[PDB]
């Protein structure tokens, strides 16, 4: 468990600015969130992270919110881990 929730299987079609008011609207109600990590750089489409201020309601976002479709497809929510080289380990 963590503070920071990482989301795939977004819709990939979906812009940055969009992307990020949406997801405000359907996690905002699980805590305060710091902020929304959205990049278009190509291998990280489809992938957002969402810091919140507690780890109880980052646990509360990713139970609630697993499997949940949005924009037709189904989130996939971990936790990030801090040094986990999500990037680096992604092509």
């Amino acid at each position: 468990p963590n503070h920071t929730i990482y989301i795939n299987n977004l819709n990939e079609k979906i812009k940055k600015d969009e992307l990020k008011k949406s997801l405000h609207a359907i996690f905002s109600r699980f805590g305060q969130i710091l902020d929304i990590l959205v990049s278009r750089s190509l291998k990280m489409r489809g992938q957002a992270f969402v810091i919140f201020k507690e780890v109880s309601s980052a646990t509360n976002a990713l139970r609630s919110m697993q499997g949940f479709p949005f924009y037709d497809k189904p989130m996939r929510i971990q936790y990030a881990k801090t040094d986990s080289d999500i990037i680096a380990k992604m092509w």
